């Protein structure tokens, strides 16, 4: 449980939105991209792997399970690639999250950070980031 | 000590380097920026801060201690912007690091990427990674 990751794909204002959701905890982390496509899966893989303890990442699609490359980072970072309700609704609370952010921001990779920040920080009582440090430390 | 963290520029192939090191733990954070500029090291501290409990945060200098888009990332992500031997060995490190893994990577960003890998997860016996979750999770 401590090292299980799932990925999660949405659209938003002709951009793609990459999410990692940590299992157990929900705490996540988030970045926006042109498009999805298996370099840039790859590299969010690799960033997300140097900053927790990734042990297994289940694949949002076949297409990033497939991808060569998605493989070729799974094996750098020593990540277990594996194939595939509250993700649905995760994405409707981000996208929530950033409408309410929107106007603060003029770019959406500022209101994606700031859905971020608010996601993590939210007390439901334990916050997704005091939850994922608890689990983590617990398994050290 | 668990919220404290200082940032850190380095310069290599014609591009920027932007360090969060976790003072207490030695663990890091890092992108690679085209140069130093108040919105890039606004930016990365809202990212920063959505992922760890960041407190405090030392400057690397003065234009961004001055920065008025630095203080305001400063106030919408709860930071308490602070002004200013060890860095310089971590940074000659660092550089060591991508150097090692220069030729595995086209991109620079992919190399920084697995020199923050191999630094968080270098046993030297406990890791940055697994010091910065104790010392968190001790705080909770
Ligand atoms: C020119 C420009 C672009 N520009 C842009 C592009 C942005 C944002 O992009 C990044 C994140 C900088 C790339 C954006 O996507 O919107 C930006 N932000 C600053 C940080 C933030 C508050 C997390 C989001 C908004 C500012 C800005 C800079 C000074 C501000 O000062 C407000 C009074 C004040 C309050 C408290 C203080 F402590 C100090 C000042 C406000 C907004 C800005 N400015
Ligand atoms: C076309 C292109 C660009 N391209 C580029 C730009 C990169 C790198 O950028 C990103 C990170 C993708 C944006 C780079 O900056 O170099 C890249 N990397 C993949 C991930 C990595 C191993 C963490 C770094 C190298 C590959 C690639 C893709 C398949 C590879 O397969 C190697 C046999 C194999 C081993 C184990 C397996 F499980 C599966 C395959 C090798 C390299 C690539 N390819």
């Amino acid at each position: 449980s401590p090292g299980i990751w799932q990925l999660d794909c949405t659209h938003l204002e002709g951009k793609v939105i990459l999410v990692a959701v940590h299992v157990a905890s929900g705490y996540i982390e988030a970045e926006v991209i042109p498009a999805e496509t298996g370099q840039e899966t790859a590299y969010f893989l690799l960033k997300l792997a140097g900053r927790w303890p990734v042990k297994t990442v289940h694949t949002d699609n076949g297409s990033n399970f497939t991808s060569t490359t998605v493989k070729a980072a799974c094996w750098w970072a020593g990540i277990k690639q594996e194939d595939g309700g509250v993700i649905e609704s995760m994405n409707k609370e981000l996208k929530k999250i950033i409408g309410q952010v929107r106007d603060q921001a003029e770019h959406l990779k500022t209101a994606v950070q700031m859905a971020v920040f608010i996601h993590n920080h939210k007390r439901k009582g334990y916050s997704a980031g005091e939850r994922i440090v608890d689990i983590i430390a617990t398994d050290i």
